[PDB]
């Protein structure tokens, strides 16, 4: 009865159920059946593991968990990790190291020094050295993983140390895992928020630009009751988007730096450009709606409202800085504001317009589709097979992933999911698993682009494996798209040895792996494709050839 | 003309032809095209662009180039650093960064402190701050980078400053090392004689080769010393082909593995009479490790290593001789001039079940056996390759172990796998940089479906560039090791741990634009690889197999 | 109009008007005269500086600032940033760097990773890298460590840039915290109210109060609870004097020394029937340790602290409540509005004990004894100054466990000494910073002869300041605390390690401008003192003493 033992049954205590990674030769001191209620979930790679168990605890609120073995194993799940401390999860991310007597680092046989090369990418980092404090370690770990900004905590296990029973005894202390993130407040965030009150009093066209921060501290239908009353807009960040339904009237839809581009449109004036109180709630650099993107038309105030003090006052200076939770905001706020009544909101149903038209695209393009087509057609079929107010699309990362921001339908939080702050292509089918198993009757469609899914395509067999019913898109332009955007932006021209591949099937790829699939090359095929992936109770794979047609000149916002 | 141009045009002094990686948005600074001479070679993850230079500098001798973006870029890249720090190849990693006046880690997007995460398994590590200085930093990154031991030297370079020409005037000689600089002690001549005196005495001496040796230039001296005393040549995993194949001090290369999958007493055939050990180019990275050799008789030991020893906890060598290898066998020839030539021990049993495994005609109900599949490898090997040439790569898994035992290496570095690092999926880039390297000769691969479908969307990297390379895919759908070291740790296996469904690796193949076939026999797996080693472009073989192993003759491991 | 400029304006904005520090070769790029308000307080070495800087900052609740040169400069100063980040103290700590382009750690002339070194005892580390951005990164530096638990950030500023004035024009609001950020778990009131019904069940509950609760302005609501439900008040070395001395609730201060000291079971006489402890406040650093109260009955316990529980190994409380110490008490109060007082328990044989101490009237044929010296410097502190005022300050050592037993407080932080940190030579720093602080009250410091002398030299800033400081150090030629160690870990003692020769403190302190005397016995000390405390400049009083400790009794210290 060992420190492995001690180990599952201190994250089963966690509420951990399940542990995704692949295990090394650290398999001698651990095998994964020793605590019941807790199961391994192998991946093809660990960057799948780190990112499944993100997202299982970004729709969960709660921990999840990762495991790797030593050496290599570990800077693998790193990307993982990172994913965790940018796009900000609690995740426990353990990994096996060298036995203790002979931890050499770059010496001993695939020994790296983890704890310091993960230290710098998480909220807490540390090697076990008495068997039985790994109770303790996980409990410090997942301490620091959920206070904001929330992130993963790394464990470093030597084999020798985590099959040892030496100072183990049969009654483990209360887990105390917080019931949400925990967060700091400012000493007169009340006086603050009053502030910030008395600046909406004088508005005319205030919104509410919300991040993830504030679907974390459980304050969405707070926020949705305060937008209602005093008719307010909400604007979201990529992975807020569905914070309000499809359709409603303060749903002024979600922010990217490439909108103006991608759709030749003023899109960001006409979506801040009257506007003259900017509530960043939640706010958070990371999620990547920067301060540059709404300092557009008139002068504005700002209130930052957010559990962190300001880590970035070179580029963001917000008239008033609430530091506090967000729903105790929300409620102060609303008691504050009780009094008032509401606005009138600013008109931008051009935008709304164009978003419109690039959706009903009737147009056959003599090359591929267009992606606004792709995601309309996905849209169809994820409205009929979802209940109201459920379903998932995922992205992967690539300039189509921006085409998803503004078109994909979202119709709960974390309804659009792809990965904000850290951006790794290949997110899209770890993405994906821990979407669908978060939410395990509701449909998982999932857009990735040929770049980004062929770099971590391999974990289409665990998909299969697992039989989640994943639908996968796949545009396939035999390029990563957006890097050929960024050249012609920066050089006027492209370079194809940089960015140009030669033909993948990914039909077959996938049917390799045993995923049916099949290709589709207009709306009528992708339409029949995506509903028949939708009732086949299995996975499906769906590759589409797209091509794109950017104006390099467009994307100025980005700089 | 900018920083972009800087620095590609500094790699290109020091010799540099090609830079591996996969661009980000940092293609707004930099295009690839600035500097004729350089090519940019696009793989479809950054950790096979690491692998692919270091796999390449270890076989050219030459310092090497990777590249990545900001972020995840960095640490995607950052498994081949891991690579080349363990394994020892002088590679620069070049990796995108934030905009310098918005560097906030963990808070801008995409935004980590790379050197930070870096600096702990490399040689150096820095971050361009002032545009013109990339030159001179791209300088100590090759200086760090060819002192041993050998290993990666990392920039980060923000995506405004690699984009900048402030301070850029429109180049100092770039005094690359042909060799890379060594470690030296005072009296290392008089260690060396100790040795030499060590050797007079000793009855049965063997000569344990690693790869530091063969970076040291020392092939053909250690060959000729060899040779004239009669001492037999014991090898790490990369260091087989020191000697050709035949040669009678060719005593194999050693691995922990090898008594529990020859089912035999091999490390104490290969050990317990000798009385002398010379570790010449001693690494613990490589894993051939004290309690390998310590077997039989007390036996002292010559270190012989370009590094101060690291590990005297685990390793004190009775002489110690810190100084360049092939300084090392010169002095060390003139020192035993005139003694008589070695009565060396017999291994013969040991070579004799080598053989038989490599001959076993069993069919199985199985699948094939792991040791058939490598000896219809040699044997087509042999026949497509031209006398001293030929590269057989191994990815990593229990399978590999066999190509350690079994693999036909006819010249230095013609077995190759990843001896320090060991990261699965190894393969495909170790094969890119093999058959790069050794354009003429037929490159082959062997990787099991744990680790060869962990990096398997290269194939198509292996497609585009036409790279004639011959893999074969031994399939057991498991993490074979793994479930071994279940067995070994619990006399028991855990499915969920270990097992796969079935992935068909030829409709893979195919799928990334590469032909392929399924063999299920000596026969069939015969007329594979020679059909793909005549077909003038990448070819892939599946062949199930099964390893059945006996989880008791393992102790060695531990 | 310069980067220095900027620096210096900016601390100013966030309130500060004194920085601390020994300047060097950077003045060639600040001279300390830029802004209007903003003056130099030149100590002899930089630990003085920073922890001048920490009290400071630690009595008036605000940031403060310290000084230092590059290279030795700064690792002169990390200890008085150890001291800021180990005792909770918001403090900006500044130090020159190499010129910009010129940063080659261990390579250019008194070069060190400056923020590497610095990074892992501060709150937060950064290198100035862009002139302008001074005025972010000083936001940056305040907001860190105004965050619990509060500490000292760092910057590092290269000479060339602190002197450019290129990107800055001729300004943004400072916002400086009023009081410490705070974490605050969810669920804290519902954890509060868990608490409450543990009060309620107990029979004999305690409050043990640190310093966080002070600084989060937290006695007078303390003080107010625990009268009206008549629970005692135990306090951490520096939380003496959140009540009044002669308040019938002020139970004392804990140390892990007391029961050696005053060879009597003092802390199973403070704990024993207790079985409610309420550690309002708690930080481990203060070295208020959990088996330290474990003694006697099973016991429940309630940790309230504006941080995570960042020890669970150690102290696992029955109830955590994550929130502002105040928040807390304030939602106590409520929630127990209407619960009937509590009978206190008796520790009237512990309270008869430390008086017997402090009244013993005996001559003793060596040396004073240290409770005699501090019931003189008590009897004097509280003549000298007016009521609720004063700061006695204790430097490290044997003798610093007796001020916390013996010593008076009549106000929060009316005893000072460093309880996390513990750097010997603390006292005249902590001193001048009291000082400086309470400009009208007596501020009298003890020190031993190990510590005072470590520190000595400044004792010609405090006649330079002329600050009325009056200071006792009591010799006994020896670091006694380690003889102390020496005997408990091997039942003797060795000299070598722990003796000195005889330094005379009386002329040390005359060739310093400051005038002293010698006393012997409680006569010379309170006439001493009564001078000194009156005497409008600087005194230094010179006491031998002994210990004669009992190596038995020390068990605690575990
Ligand atoms: C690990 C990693 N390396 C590099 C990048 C830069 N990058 C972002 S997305 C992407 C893929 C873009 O191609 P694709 O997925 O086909 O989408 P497209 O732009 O063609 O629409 C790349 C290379 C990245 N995001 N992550
Ligand atoms: C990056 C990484 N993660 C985990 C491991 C542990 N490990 C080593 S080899 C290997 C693959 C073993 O399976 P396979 O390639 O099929 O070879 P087999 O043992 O079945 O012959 C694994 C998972 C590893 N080597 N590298
Ligand atoms: C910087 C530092 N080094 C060493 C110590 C260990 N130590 C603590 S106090 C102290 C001084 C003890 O001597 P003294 O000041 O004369 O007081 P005494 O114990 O004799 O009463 C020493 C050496 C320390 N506290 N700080
Ligand atoms: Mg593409
Ligand atoms: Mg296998
Ligand atoms: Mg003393």
């Amino acid at each position: 009865p060992t420190a492995a033992h001690a180990l599952l049954s201190r994250l089963r205590d966690h509420g951990v159920g399940k542990v995704f990674g692949v295990v090394g030769r650290e398999a001698a001191s651990i095998l994964f059946d020793e605590v019941e209620g807790i199961d391994f979930v192998l991946t093809r790679h660990e960057f799948t593991a780190g990112v499944a168990a993100d997202v299982l605890a970004r729709i969960t609120g709660r921990p999840q968990a990762c495991w790797a073995t030593l050496g290599p194993g570990m800077t693998n799940l790193s990307t993982g990790i990172a994913t965790s401390v940018l796009d900000r999860s609690p995740v426990i991310a353990l990994a096996a190291q060298s036995e203790s007597h002979d931890i050499f680092p770059n010496d001993t046989h695939q020994c790296l020094d983890s704890v310091a090369i993960v230290a710098p990418m998480s909220k807490y980092a540390v090697e076990l050295q008495r068997p039985h404090e790994i109770t303790d370690l996980v409990d410090s770990a997942v301490n620091a993983a959920m206070t904001e900004p929330v992130g993963p905590s790394f464990i470093s296990l030597p084999v020798d140390l985590l099959g040892s029973s030496e100072g183990i005894d049969t009654p483990n202390p209360p887990a105390n895992t917080p019931a949400k993130p925990v967060g700091v407040v400012a000493d007169g965030w009340q006086k603050a928020a009053d502030q910030a009150a008395a600046l909406l009093a004088e508005a005319k066209h205030p919104v509410l630009v919300v991040g993830a921060a504030a679907i974390r501290s459980g304050a969405v239908p707070a926020i949705r009751a305060l937008a209602e009353r005093l008719n307010i807009p909400v604007i979201t960040t990529y992975i807020a988007k569905g914070v309000l339904p499809v359709g409603h009237e303060l749903n002024y839809g979600a922010v990217t730096g490439y909108m103006d581009g991608i759709l030749n449109f003023p899109a960001l004036q006409t979506m801040f450009a009257p506007v003259d109180l900017v509530l960043t709630v939640g706010y958070d650099y990371a999620e990547d709606l920067r301060p540059s993107m709404w300092q557009k038309g008139i002068e504005k105030k700002t209130v930052r409202i957010s559990p962190t003090v300001n880590p970035i006052p070179r580029v963001y200076r917000p008239d008033v800085d609430v530091v506090t939770d967000v729903l105790a905001f929300v409620e102060h706020f609303e008691t504050a504001t009780a009094s008032f009544g509401a606005k009138q909101r600013h008109d931008i149903e051009p935008l709304r317009a164009r978003i419109a038209e690039f959706l009903a695209d009737p147009e056959t393009y003599e090359d591929g589709m267009r992606v606004h087509q792709v995601i309309d057609s996905m849209n169809t079929v994820m409205e009929e097979a979802a209940e109201p107010g459920e379903g998932t699309i995922v992205s992967d990362i690539g300039f189509f992933r921006h085409y998803g921001v503004l078109f994909a339908r979202a119709d709960q939080p974390f309804g659009f999911l792809t990965s904000a702050g850290c951006s790794s292509f290949g997110y899209g089918i770890p993405a994906a698993i821990g979407a669908q198993m978060a939410r395990p009757d509701q449909p998982t469609f999932l857009i990735a682009g040929d770049g980004g899914f062929h770099s971590n395509s391999s974990d289409l067999e665990t998909i299969a494996r697992l039989n989640l019913p994943i639908v996968t898109v796949v545009v396939n332009n035999d390029t990563n798209g957006l890097i050929e955007l960024y050249q012609n932006i920066g050089h006027h021209r492209s370079h194809d040895p940089a960015v140009k591949f030669g033909g993948v099937d990914f039909v077959a790829l996938a049917e390799a792996n045993g995923v049916d699939a099949t290709r589709a090359t207009n709306r009528e095929e992708l339409l029949a494709a995506l509903r028949k992936g939708a009732e086949l109770g299995r996975p499906f794979l769906i590759e589409v050839p797209v091509n794109y047609d950017f104006q390099p000149g467009g994307f100025g916002a980005l700089s």
